[PDB]
This record gives structure tokens, C-alpha cells and sequence, in this order.
């Protein structure tokens, strides 16, 4: 996470499909909850062409930064998931947080002048971050810049999640696999805004109005399950 964009492959259609169809409803684009959306580009690939989405990096000059990504939904499998697949999928979604939640640990990195950075394996969702007391312990880890915890951040990620949610109610599209990112860089002030929260990773995505999904994404239950996580920190972090 160097410069200022990501310019991610397209090795199949959903991403750049739900990317291209709400690239004018404002409640996307202009609510600060996915990525910056610049386009799909082609560039030289093979003998030929290959796309890719342009959007912005969220890390773009952050001096020593914090990710937590965290994957939402009460299933990782969809209609389209391979047979081959399935058997882990069913496991770490029922071993993980996944269908208790609709919400697990993915993996993080933090930054606290040692580095390099301390790396937290997405793997660890299956024990050691595998209930909401331990998946609330290591979001609080995250807020942990290595001298303090940065409690002052964390009513701009309730915010974030509370616009997130406003817009899944309306349940136009299914996403599967998708995360919530938090970022920050620890040498920020709360006023140069070096801090993020977005939807991203939308490879498995549905478009509601131009195909069935049968399967429930529990999308939704996540996010407010989230929240509420949050929220709790909130408390924790006031005897502080
Ligand atoms: N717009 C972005 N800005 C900064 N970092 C990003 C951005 N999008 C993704 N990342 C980083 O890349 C990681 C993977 O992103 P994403 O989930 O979109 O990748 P992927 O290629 O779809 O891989 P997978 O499906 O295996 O998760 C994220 O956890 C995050 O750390
Ligand atoms: O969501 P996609 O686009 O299919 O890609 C999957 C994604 O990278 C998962 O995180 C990965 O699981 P791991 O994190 O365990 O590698 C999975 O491996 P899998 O095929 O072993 O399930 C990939 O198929
Ligand atoms: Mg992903
Ligand atoms: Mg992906």
C-alpha cells in the first residue's frame, strides 16, 4: 500500500458489475463507505487485454499503519462456490464467528515502531479469535497504537457502519466474502484523518434486480453485530 490507487484484476465479472452499477447512486458513491471509484481500465495483458478496477489506495501516505480486515456475513459460500471448496467453507464458517456473528476476524497488521510489523494471521479465526469476547479483544487490539488505545477513533468507525447499514437494509444486492476494513495510521490527529472504514471486495456479489440468489448473505446481521461490538468498546474504554 504505496501510492495513491489499487488497480485490482478482474478475473471475473461481479466486482466490476457491482462497481459500474452504482457508480451513480449517490448513496454509494458519496457516503464514504467503499472505495473511491475511478474505473475500469484495460491494460496490456498476454496477447490482448486485461481489466482491472482503478479505486483509491486507503493507505495512501500513512506513515505506520494499522489493518484489521474483517469478513461479513453469516456464510463465505455462495450459489457459485466450487464443490471442491465447500467442506472448509462450511468448517471455518461454522468454527469461526461466521454464522454466530455474521462477522469474523480476518487478519491484521499493526505498526508500533518496532518494525517490522506485528502480523496477525486471518487463520487465528478458528481459535483464537473465535467468539464475540475475543473477536471485541482483538478489535481492541487494533485500536492499540502501541503507547494507547485510541478510543477517540472509534465513534467515526460506529459512524461509518451506521451509513453501511442505512444502505444494506434496502437489500438491492447480496455480497458474499465481502469485508469491513478498518485502517489508521497512528501518527494521525484526529484532524488529518488518516483513519478509514469500508465496504470492500465485492468478487461475489448479486445484483438483486438482474438475478436470484437464493441463499441469505446474513449481511446485515453482521454489521449490526459489529456495531455492537463497537459500541461495547465504546463503554470499555471510558474507565480509561
Ligand atoms: N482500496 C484499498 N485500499 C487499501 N488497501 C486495500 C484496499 N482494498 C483492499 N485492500 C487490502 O487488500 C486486502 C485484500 O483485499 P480484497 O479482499 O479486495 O482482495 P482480494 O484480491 O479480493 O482477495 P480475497 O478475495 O482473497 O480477500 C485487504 O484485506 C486490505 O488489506
Ligand atoms: O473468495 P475467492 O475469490 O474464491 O478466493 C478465496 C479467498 O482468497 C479466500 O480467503 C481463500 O481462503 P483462505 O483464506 O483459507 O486461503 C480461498 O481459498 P480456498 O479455495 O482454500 O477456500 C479462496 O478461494
Ligand atoms: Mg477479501
Ligand atoms: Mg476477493
Amino acid at each position: 500500500p504505496d501510492g495513491q490507487y489499487l488497480l485490482k484484476p478482474c478475473l471475473s465479472h461481479r466486482e466490476r458489475d457491482f462497481y459500474l452499477h452504482i457508480k451513480d447512486d449517490k448513496e454509494w458513491t458519496g457516503t464514504g463507505i467503499i472505495p473511491k471509484f475511478y474505473g475500469v481500465e484495460l491494460h496490456e495483458f498476454g496477447f490482448g487485454e486485461l481489466e482491472f478496477i482503478r479505486m483509491e489506495n486507503l493507505m495512501y501516505k500513512y506513515k505506520r499503519p494499522f489493518v484489521l480486515d474483517l469478513k461479513i456475513g453469516t456464510q463465505t459460500w455462495d450459489p457459485e462456490t466450487a464443490s471442491s471448496k465447500m467442506k472448509k467453507r462450511l468448517v471455518v464458517d461454522s468454527t469461526s464467528t461466521t454464522t454466530s456473528l455474521g462477522v469474523r476476524f480476518s487478519g491484521m497488521e499493526r505498526n508500533i515502531g518496532e518494525e517490522k510489523p506485528i502480523l496477525y494471521s486471518r487463520y487465528l479465526c478458528t481459535h483464537e479469535v473465535n467468539t464475540r469476547d475475543s473477536l471485541k479483544e482483538y478489535i481492541k487490539l487494533f485500536f492499540n497504537d502501541g503507547k494507547k488505545y485510541r478510543k477517540e477513533l472509534v465513534p467515526y468507525f460506529i459512524s461509518q457502519l451506521d451509513k453501511m447499514i442505512e444502505v444494506m437494509k434496502k437489500r438491492e444486492y447480496k455480497m458474499f466474502s465481502s469485508s469491513v476494513l478498518f485502517v489508521y495510521d497512528s501518527t494521525t490527529t484526529l484532524e488529518d484523518k488518516k483513519y478509514n472504514c469500508k465496504m470492500i471486495d465485492f468478487a461475489h456479489n448479486w445484483i438483486l434486480s438482474e438475478e436470484e440468489c437464493t441463499v441469505e448473505d446474513g449481511f446485515l446481521f453482521g454489521l449490526n453485530n459489529l456495531k455492537s461490538i463497537l459500541e461495547d468498546i465504546e463503554n470499555e474504554f471510558k474507565s480509561l
